[PDB]
């Protein structure tokens, strides 16, 4: 348990990224105080997950594709119950997905909402040091993953594809991000409790 919860306090540290926004949606930090690290054990969230991971392995040369990725959201206690659900997604980026980011201080910014809200409930403070947020670490299965570099408004995959990849460009994106269409494309693995730091 120790060297796994290890490996995922170093993927939460070293992806952090300084934002453009200079801390605007997260918050000013370069580091986390990591609290917890819980493993998230649902069954049939599995099983419907696996059985998504198959068919879209079967349908992209038996390769599922899949990913570690970081999602932030106000809603990780209901997506660790009920999993990922695309019924809860259009005016994003790449449209009506399901978001997630290889950097965890990208996923951070939307721990308190879009552009992170009004920040946490008691303050009222998107650069809370004192409260304790939470991320989830996840399994995405991308399959054939559409590359893409500007807006692109989906309400689903493109055609022959199960996923799509937002590159960085100049007048673009920053930072990368992974968007899924079906909800049982993503298991919801590990649940991060966290602070962020004061520089
Ligand atoms: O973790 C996320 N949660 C919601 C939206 C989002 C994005 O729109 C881009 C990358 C990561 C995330
Ligand atoms: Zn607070």
């Amino acid at each position: 348990d120790d060297k796994e919860f290890q490996s995922v306090e170093e993927e939460m540290q070293s992806t952090v990224r300084e934002h453009r926004d200079g801390g605007h949606a997260g918050g000013i930090f370069n580091r986390y105080n990591i609290l917890k690290i819980q493993k998230v054990c649902n069954k049939k969230l599995w099983e419907r997950y696996t059985h998504r991971r198959k068919e879209v392995s079967e349908e992209n040369h038996n390769h599922a594709n899949e990913r570690m990725l970081f999602h932030g959201s106000p809603f990780v206690n209901a997506i660790i119950h009920k999993g990922f659900d695309e019924r809860h997604a259009i005016g994003g980026m790449f449209g009506a997905g399901i978001y997630f980011a290889e950097n965890s201080s990208k996923s951070n910014q939307y721990v308190y909402g879009i552009g992170g809200g009004t920040g946490c409930p008691v303050h009222k403070d998107r650069s809370c040091y004192i409260c304790h947020r939470q991320l989830l670490f996840c399994r995405v299965t991308l399959g054939k993953s559409f590359l893409q570099f500007s807006a692109m408004k989906m309400a689903h995959s493109p055609p022959g594809h199960h996923s799509v990849t937002g590159r960085p460009s100049v007048n673009g994106l920053a930072l990368a991000e992974y968007v899924i269409y079906r909800g049982e494309q993503a298991y919801p693995e590990y649940l991060i409790t966290y602070q962020i730091m004061r520089p």
